[PDB]
């Protein structure tokens, strides 16, 4: 019944009319409260690649990502790429990837991820050197899914408490593409040169 | 009546019994929701310098700060101190400074700040090289107070949106002490050497 689901799946861009659905879906995935303006931006702004997967015409999954130059990476994650990659270097940040619970394990998430990769390849060619994202420490399912897909856990991000707000702890996961890699230690060089 | 307030002010450490009061006061200053554990930590943990100002025995202001090694600074603020200051270098982060609205402009805030400076001087001597804090962009009163007190606006901190949570925008303000300074550009060196 459901298991036929991929056969009935289509892909389309998110749009403004989807905002209520997106809030509901995002809300199911995590408890965070994004502002209305955020939802408006991801749905409508071309700067983001926002792609929905629909089952029988209804959204059951989405991926939202931004392709950006390396200088746009937040300092917490500044060390994902080695210094020898130029400021012109690009990365893709996955703001959100999610699939409705009933529809998981049907390949929808994989399809969304692959579509992003295809988009990057077309759009940025070899210039984009990494895809990175944040996951909550608690998301076993997500972590397993990314790890199986060659993402590496770059580092732990601690709880953040400030007058500005509060952040839960998390991990940064990175998939390197087109020769991208993290900064190398003396030992890393020693091995490459040494052998 | 109120104007006599400083004459009736005393200073004491925060303690566990203060948690409800602290929540109420902090809540008045800003809308952020810290967890109970945070309040428990600032009130009870010696790692923090948490000092209250009381008027007629009731808390009307507080300062909470942590003296820490430079490696403990978050990456967003990693560039507050120049690289030539050693990893052994210390800084103080002001988690909170606040005074009840009725009691403002009586010198309580200044007193709290000064007490922190005295504490740093006693505790860390010349080893601590900066005091830094975060302010919301909207806090005109706070900004004026710090600026008048020789704090400098180091940089803007943008809104942060992620699965981990949401942060409002802000500024990092820094007061340099004991010869501390930010990283120097080529031009900075050119001037020092040049003239
Ligand atoms: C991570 C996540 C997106 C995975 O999506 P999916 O579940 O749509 O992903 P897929 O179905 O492609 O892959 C999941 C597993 O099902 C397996 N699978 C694929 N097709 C299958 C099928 N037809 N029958 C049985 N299993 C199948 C896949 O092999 C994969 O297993 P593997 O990792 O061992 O290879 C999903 O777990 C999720 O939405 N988690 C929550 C993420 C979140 O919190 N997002 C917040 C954003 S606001
Ligand atoms: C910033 C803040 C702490 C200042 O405290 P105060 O108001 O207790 O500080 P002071 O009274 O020492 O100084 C304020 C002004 O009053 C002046 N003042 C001092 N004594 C005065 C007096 N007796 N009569 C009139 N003015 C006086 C001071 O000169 C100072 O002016 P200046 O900056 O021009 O020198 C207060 O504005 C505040 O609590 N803001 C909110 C901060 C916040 O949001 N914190 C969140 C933490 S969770």
């Amino acid at each position: 019944e459901r298991s036929s689901a991929l056969s009935e799946v289509s892909l389309r861009l998110l749009c403004h009319d989807d905002i209520d659905t997106v809030k509901h879906l995002c809300g199911d995935w995590a408890p965070i409260e994004y502002p209305d303006s955020w939802y408006r931006d991801i749905t409508s702004n071309k700067k983001f690649f926002s792609l929905a997967a629909t089952y029988r015409g209804a959204i059951v999954g989405m991926i939202v990502a931004e392709i950006k130059n390396r200088t746009k990476i937040h300092k917490e994650d500044g060390d994902i790429l080695a210094s020898n990659f130029s400021v012109d270097t690009q990365v893709a940040y996955i703001l959100s990837l999610g699939v409705v619970k009933e529809f998981r394990k049907h390949g929808i998430g994989s399809l969304l991820l692959e579509s992003l990769k295809d988009h990057i390849s077309t759009t940025a060619q070899d210039h984009c050197k990494a895809i990175y994202l944040h996951v909550l420490t608690t998301n076993n399912t997500a972590i397993n899914f990314y790890e199986n897909r060659d993402f590496k856990q770059h580092h732990y991000l601690p709880y953040y408490y400030s007058i500005r707000g509060v952040l839960k702890d998390g991990f940064t996961y990175v998939l390197y593409i087109n020769g991208g890699h993290p900064p190398w230690t003396i030992l890393d060089y020693i091995q490459h040169l040494g052998s």
